[PDB]
């Protein structure tokens, strides 16, 4: 029996303008925005985890709209 590791690092830091829209839910570069019946854009990271009993229809947590998932079968 033997063994052992070690590192150290430092990096750099970058100083730019994200201009990518972000999920009001995660607050995390949405990658894939998905504009629901009412509007507002949300992260599948998001819109399927909240999505745990249900079927498919949720509404909106920011809106109260009536909203059930439909699209091109
Ligand atoms: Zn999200
Ligand atoms: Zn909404």
């Amino acid at each position: 029996g033997s063994s052992g590791s070690s590192g150290m690092a430092s990096g750099q830091f970058v100083n730019k303008l994200q201009e990518e829209v972000i999920c009001p839910i995660c607050l995390d570069i949405l990658q894939k925005p998905v504009t629901i019946d009412c509007g507002h854009n949300f992260c599948l990271k998001c819109i399927t985890q909240i999505g745990e009993t249900s079927c498919g229809f949720f509404k909106c947590p920011l809106c109260k709209t009536s909203v059930r998932k439909n699209a091109i079968r």
